[PDB]
Order: C-alpha cells, then structure tokens, then sequence
C-alpha cells in the first residue's frame, strides 16, 4: 500500500466506498490512481460536470480503451486469446451499422414489453401464494432475467447453456476471487460455446437479436462465425450481469423504502419517475466507464497525456450534492438533472430501453403488492465480492 489509491476501491454491497465522495470534494478534478489489477496509471473523474465534460468529448475513445495494451483497471482483458474483442466494430464492418439499435429500441420494446410484464406478475404471484421466506434473487430476478436473455438476445437457450453463460459470465467479469487462469479461461468457454452454437441459436424461432444479427443484410460477405460469436458474448457481457445485478439491486432499494413503495402503490401512473431514480439511486458497477485520450488535451485544467486512460464513477456522479440535492436519499418525485445510470453522450446504453422496460415491469410488480418486506436486516445480505456487477447472493423476503 502506497499513497496513491488503488483501484477499485472494493466497495461489493451497496454502500457505495466513501473514498468517492472524500475524492469529489478534493482539490483535484482528475485524480491519479493505480489500477490493484495490473499496476496501470489511470485517471479518475467523480464530479458530474467534470463527467460531462469528459464523456461528450469526441477526442476521448471508448475503443481505444478497450483494446490490448491500453491502461485498464480490469485485471484480465475482456477478450478470450486469439479474438479482437471488438463486437460493435465488427457488427459494423459486415454492414451491421444499426442492428443492436434495432433490436433494442421502442419498435422492439413494443414486441416484448407484453410477456415481460406478464412474466413479472405471473412470478409475484407465485411468490405471493408462499409461505414464509422466499428468495426475491432465486425466484423472480433469476426467471426473468433468464426468459430476457433468451427470447431477446440468445434464443432458446438450455438451463445447462444458460448455467454456463452466466458462470462465464461472473467468472470473467470480476476484479477479483478468482485466479488470473479461470479468468482467461472463462473467456474462452464463452467463445468457444459461441463457435459451437451460436449458428444454432440463432436459427431457432423467436425474434432474438443473436437471430436478428445472423439473417440481417450485409455489405459485401456473409456474417463470419467469429464475428457471430463475438456478438454472442457481447450480448452475454452487457445484457446478463447488468440486468440480473441491477434488478437485484432495485429490489434491495424498493425494500428499504416502504414509504416510496406505498406511493407507488397509490398512484402508479408516478412508477417511470421512480424507474429514473433507481437508475440514479441504485449502485451498479464497481468500476469506471472509460475513455482513452486520443491527443494531448486539458480537461477542467488537468493536462491529459495522448494514450492516457480517465475513468468516471457513475456511482460517484450520480451522487454528487453539486447535482442532486441530497444525493443520498431515494426520492422517486425529483426533479434533477439527467442521471448516469446509462451513461452520457456516444455510447449511452443503447439496451436502454429494454432495460427501462424490464425494470419497470419489476417495480409494478412489487408496486401492486402491500406488504413485500426483506426478511433480514440490510446489512446482512451476502454479497458476490469483486463483481464488476454488484448482485446480492439472495434476497430473503417475506410478506
Ligand atoms: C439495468 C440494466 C443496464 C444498465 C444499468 C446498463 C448500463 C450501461 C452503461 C452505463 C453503458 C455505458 C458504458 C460506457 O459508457 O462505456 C452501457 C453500454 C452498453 N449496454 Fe447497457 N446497461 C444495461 C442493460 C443492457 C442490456 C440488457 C443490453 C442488451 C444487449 C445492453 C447493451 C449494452 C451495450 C452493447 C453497451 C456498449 C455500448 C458501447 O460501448 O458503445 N445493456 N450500458
Ligand atoms: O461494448 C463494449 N463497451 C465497453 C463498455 C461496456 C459495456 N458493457 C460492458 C460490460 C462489461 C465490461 C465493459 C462493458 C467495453 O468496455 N467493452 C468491453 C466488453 C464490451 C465492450
Ligand atoms: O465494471 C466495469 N464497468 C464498465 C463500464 C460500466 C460502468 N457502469 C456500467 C453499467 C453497465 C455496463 C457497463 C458499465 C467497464 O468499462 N468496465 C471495464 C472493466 C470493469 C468494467
């Protein structure tokens, strides 16, 4: 341990590190760190207006922080060996320009917002037929992140192949607990399973992207099969842990919140506004958006190197005083500024709607029910530890 901080700052619960706000309140807008995972110099940024700045400056790349060699606060790259890592480029090279934000915008949203909310309420109901204490985790975020996955992204996936994606999935995509080999190794099962199967999957019936991505119209050649089954794991790494970590997450919030729940439950035409200030409230991942600066350049004074990495805490903007107005507190009427729970600017979550979609069917669900309550105390909910993606181990609940 030196003085310079670490990265990231293991903060694996919701209550978020309080080395973000002490960083926030500092004299630096931009402050040096070191990555615990690979020893890199990196940047990093915990002020909303400094966030701004930084994510709608062209001269920042998303991509060039992604490929091998660049500084990283990740402790394997998020690539098996042997692949470019690189799905959004390679989409876009077939001649796929548009296909992701086909499949994930409204008209798509529009196609299965019906069977997410009936699949929301079929699982409450369920849960609200049972005795005792049921696990909010095993026996609703699970089921409906599961039916997600399959029928918008993957296809009809087995229990054993949607088993495997996700423990690749958690394996890979973590700052620690587990070895540097299992790491690398998930990765490559990932892949691997795409080789094999994606081919398959995407001919099965249904309307999920990997089909969408498969029989979409291409400049020039045909889809490769590495390209098809690097779109695979880019669905597994952005669509699974993010939307299973978040739910959970939600849940865990609406519990703590009994007053907002009421409120809902009296007037549900104001759940949209509580799905934004979830997106606002509730912790997501552990780490940074990152951007890799393409020239020398200044931001708020601080002089960044051509090749340098800068880092934002979307945890961290989205609970600066200087932007919301006791960020600490849940309020589902505020009226603040646009939140980062998606990101800002070029690559702004282009699942957001699908996202908004699920999370919303979630919230109506709890919304329609009185008496939904966690079963223990806040502070002892386990924990996967080192996720990129925090997700509680269950969420014991009761009515
Ligand atoms: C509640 C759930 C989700 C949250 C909170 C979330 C959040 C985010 C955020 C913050 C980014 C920006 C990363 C950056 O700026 O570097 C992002 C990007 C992305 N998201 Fe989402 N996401 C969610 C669900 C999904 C789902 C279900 C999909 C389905 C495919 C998805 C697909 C993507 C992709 C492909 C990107 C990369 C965009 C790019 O790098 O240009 N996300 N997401
Ligand atoms: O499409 C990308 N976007 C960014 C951010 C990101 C979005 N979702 C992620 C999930 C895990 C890691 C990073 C991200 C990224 O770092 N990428 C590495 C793997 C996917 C690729
Ligand atoms: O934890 C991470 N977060 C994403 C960005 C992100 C922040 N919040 C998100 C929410 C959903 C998707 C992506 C993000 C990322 O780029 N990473 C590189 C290595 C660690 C990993």
């Amino acid at each position: 341990t030196t003085a310079t901080l670490t990265y990231p700052f293991h903060d694996w619960s919701q209550e978020l590190s309080p080395r973000y706000a002490q960083l926030r309140a500092s004299d630096a807008p931009v402050c040096p760190v070191v990555s615990e995972g690979t020893g890199d110099p990196l940047w990093l940024v915990t002020r909303y207006a400094t966030a701004v700045k930084l994510l709608e400056d062209s001269r920042f790349s998303s991509e060039a922080a992604q490929a091998s060699g660049a500084p990283r606060q990740e402790p394997v790259e998020l690539r098996a060996p042997g692949t470019r890592g690189d799905a959004i480029a390679m989409l876009r090279e077939a001649g796929l320009r548009s296909v992701l934000a086909d499949g994930l915008g409204p008209r798509a949203v529009r196609r299965h917002q019906g069977w997410i909310n009936d699949l929301a309420e079929t699982l409450m109901s369920e849960l609200a037929s049972r005795e005792g204490t049921f696990d909010l985790a095993a026996d609703f975020v699970e089921p409906l992140s599961s039916a997600l996955v399959s029928r918008t992204l993957l296809g009809e996936l087995s229990a054993d192949e949607r088993d495997l994606l996700a423990h690749c999935a958690d394996t890979g995509l973590r700052f620690c607990g587990v070895t540097h080999e299992e790491q690398v190794h998930a990765f490559t099962q990932m892949h691997e399973f795409f080789l094999e199967h994606a081919r398959r999957l995407a001919g099965t019936p249904g309307e999920h992207l990997l089909k969408l991505i498969a029989e979409a119209p291409v400049d020039q050649g045909p889809l490769s099969d590495e390209a098809l089954a690097e779109a695979g794991s880019l669905l597994v790494v952005a669509g699974f842990p993010t939307s299973s970590g978040f739910l959970c997450g939600a849940l865990l919030t609406l519990l703590r919140h009994p007053d907002a729940v009421q409120e809902l439950h009296a007037h549900p035409e104001r759940v949209p506004s509580a799905v934004e200030e979830l997106l606002r409230y509730t912790p997501l991942s552990t780490g940074s958006v990152k951007r890799m600066a393409t020239e020398d350049l200044e931001i708020d004074g601080v002089r960044i190197k051509a090749g340098e990495v800068v880092m934002v805490s979307l945890e961290a903007v989205n609970h600066d005083p200087d932007a919301f107005e006791d960020p600490d507190v849940f309020r589902p009427g505020r009226e603040g500024p646009m939140h980062f729970g998606f990101g800002r600017g070029r690559h702004f979550c282009p699942g957001n709607r699908l996202a908004r979609c699920v999370i919303e069917a979630t919230v109506r669900a709890v919304a329609r029910r009185p008496g939904l309550r966690l079963a223990v105390a806040p502070e002892e909910i386990s924990w996967h530890e080192g996720l990129f993606f925090r997700r509680p181990r269950a969420i014991p609940a009761t009515w």
